[PDB]
């Protein structure tokens, strides 16, 4: 194909010509992350009917793209963990013999580029600075793909360059299954009924087929990031997980680190962006999806974003909700994909302020108000937008060596029986309360670990021994302490007991306090919890009943959730390691 490429890394060379052969495109083309090419690209697709240029009065270059209603997010019946042996993927995961899957793809990826540029897309995982970053390269058939990498990694000449001759990288191919015949009209998005989404950990490997829609195609976001990026953690010393990374700041003048796992719909996006309300205290951050997370020298857990954008969920984002989010957006330089057009076009989504009268939705048609039965944007639409656009970003973020972690925080939405926070009683505790987070739910209780069950890359089981054995090995002086949260509690009236979003710096407070031993905290079967009297209630207005049923550990509750603990235990299976279940053991003593 078109090889007059600006790289002397033979393997990649190979690789590249073994899979044009194989998928039979027109032409290769090499991406190398210009503000020149950006356009070109945008252009391109502007030109194909995949993006529409927002008035750019409004937005600086910022495009609108609306995607097939087949391919709209997810699909993780189709996504698969091809470890040699299925006990490597485990029972919260996929798997499929990997002789077998290979025979698929490869029979699915034939010709598959028939009609289509193959743009080899090289990219960078973390800052770049690193001694030794985790780069990779994403062949695909798709633009969008192409200017969605941009954002999400650092891409193009800067990673190309740092793999050398023979620098490693993780193999990331992707393609949207809708090869053209030579006259063919094309389509606005191209895609297929045919999905696999498949991640193989020994060669370090992700092959997607069939879809162009975010976490299926940006092969970077939850791919590498978490699939392959968790599987090489295990083999290397460290931890790659579902956490935003925030730096709470201190009345003068102390920065504290939090890394924070909850699940998608339960409040990754607010607290990363959170705004103190309490007076004197500032908050910034470094990430809101993805933590990257090994000890330092001396001898402490540190955190790195590996991603370079935002990848965030449209609707429900607005001024009152998320001004940094908004700030964020109204920078420009922004892809939108499934919200709505306005009549002067920009876009609109439900939540977004204002109350437009008419709007063309995410299918192309007409939409008016209190008429039109169906969402303007699609309800998990979103945002694609540059890191370095956020006016609240810290100043450390492109720094490889990366943040000291105070606290790790887990939680999930729980009705009853969880409190407001509780801190654990020490590592394999914590690791416990992480293995254990329970949401409610679906897609009624749903276990969902360390907000990782659609993301490990191998057997549950032995990634909980990992995280024991991480602790065990350290200095527990300097292991970040543990907490649970819970945001979501509700009163017999069901009004949240807790008022929650700017107002969780509260909690955050007892957690720095907890830290600058200043603090106080009861013992509880199920952890230490403060009193009301232990917190910063200070400029409230809430009932200080609320907060103390918000914080009540109630015997009964908890003998009810034993035998849900131990149903999702049995779940996990031959790997369960031992600490895990003497910490349940230790649960259920403690409750009688
Ligand atoms: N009651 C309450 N709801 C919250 C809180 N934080 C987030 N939410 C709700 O959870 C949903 C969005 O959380 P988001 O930050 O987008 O979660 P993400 O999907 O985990 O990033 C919205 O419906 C929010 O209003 C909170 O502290 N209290
Ligand atoms: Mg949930």
């Amino acid at each position: 194909g078109l090889d007059t490429a600006p790289t002397n890394h033979q393997g990649l060379l190979s690789w590249v010509e073994e899979v044009a052969e194989l998928t039979q495109p027109d032409r290769v083309v090499f991406t190398d992350g210009s503000e020149e090419e950006f356009q070109r690209l945008c252009d391109q697709l502007v030109e194909a009917g995949t993006f529409i240029r927002l008035n750019p009065e409004k937005h600086k270059n910022s495009y609108l793209a609306l995607s097939d209603p087949s391919d709209v997010a997810r699909v993780e019946s189709r996504t698969y963990i091809c470890s040699a042996k299925e006990i490597d993927a485990g029972p919260t995961n996929n798997w499929m013999d990997p002789g077998e899957m290979r025979s698929i793809m490869k029979d699915l990826y034939r010709g598959c580029m028939r009609g289509r540029t193959m743009y080899v897309v090289p990219f960078c995982m973390g800052p770049l600075g690193a001694e030794d970053p985790k780069l990779g390269v994403e062949i695909t058939d798709s633009e969008y793909v192409v200017v969605s990498m941009r954002t999400m990694t650092r891409m193009g000449k800067a990673a190309l360059e740092k793999m050398g001759d023979d620098g490693f990288f993780v193999k990331a191919l992707h393609s949207v299954g809708a090869p053209l015949e030579p006259g063919q009209k094309d389509v606005a998005w191209p895609c297929s009924e045919t999905k696999y989404i498949t991640h193989f950990p020994e060669t370090r490997e992700i092959w997607s087929y069939g879809s162009g829609y975010g976490g299926n195609a940006l092969l970077g976001k939850k791919c590498y990031s978490l699939r392959i990026a968790s599987a090489m953690a295990h083999d290397e010393g460290w931890l790659a997980e579902h956490m935003l990374i925030l730096k709470l700041i201190s009345p003068e003048n102390k920065a504290y680190y939090f890394a924070a796992a909850f699940p998608s719909a339960c409040g990754k996006t607010n607290l990363a962006m959170l705004q103190p309300t309490i007076p004197g205290w500032r908050a910034e951050t470094l990430g809101d999806d993805i933590a990257w997370m090994r000890f330092g020298k001396d001898g402490r857990l540190y955190a790195v974003n590996p991603e370079f954008g935002f990848f965030g969920v449209a609707p429900g984002t607005n001024w009152k909700s998320n001004p940094n989010a908004m700030r964020t957006i109204a920078a420009g330089n922004t892809v939108f994909t499934n919200v709505a057009l306005t009549d002067d076009g920009d876009v609109w989504w439900e939540g977004l302020e204002g109350d437009p009268q008419h709007l063309i939705d995410w299918k192309g048609n007409d939409w008016y108000f209190r008429e039109t039965e169906t969402n303007a944007a699609h309800p998990n639409s979103r945002y694609c937008t540059p890191m370095s656009q956020c006016p609240i970003l810290a100043p450390e973020w492109d720094d490889p060596q990366g943040v000291p972690i105070s606290g790790i925080l887990f939680g999930g939405r729980r009705k009853t029986t969880v409190p407001l926070v509780t801190e654990a009683r020490d590592w394999q505790h914590g690791v416990f309360i992480g293995a254990t987070l329970g949401s409610e739910q679906t897609a009624n209780v749903r276990r969902d670990p360390m907000a990782m069950l659609p993301f490990l890359g191998y057997n549950v089981g032995d990634y909980f021994q990992h995280w024991i054995n991480l602790g065990k090995h350290a200095d527990e002086a300097k292991l970040p302490k543990v907490f649970f949260v819970n945001w979501f509690r509700r009163g017999d009236d069901g009004r949240f007991l807790w008022p929650g979003f700017g107002e969780n710096s509260r909690v955050l407070k007892w957690i720095v306090d907890r830290i600058e031993h200043k603090a106080g905290g009861a013992t509880t079967p199920i952890g230490t919890v403060p009193a009301v009297e232990d917190l910063d209630l200070d400029g409230l207005d809430v009932d200080a009943a609320d907060v103390a049923a918000a914080l009540a550990v109630d015997a009964d509750e908890w003998r009810q959730e034993l035998p849900l603990i131990e149903e999702w235990l049995q779940f996990v299976g031959e790997k369960l390691p031992t600490g895990v279940k003497d910490e349940f053991d230790a649960l259920k003593e403690r409750l009688g």
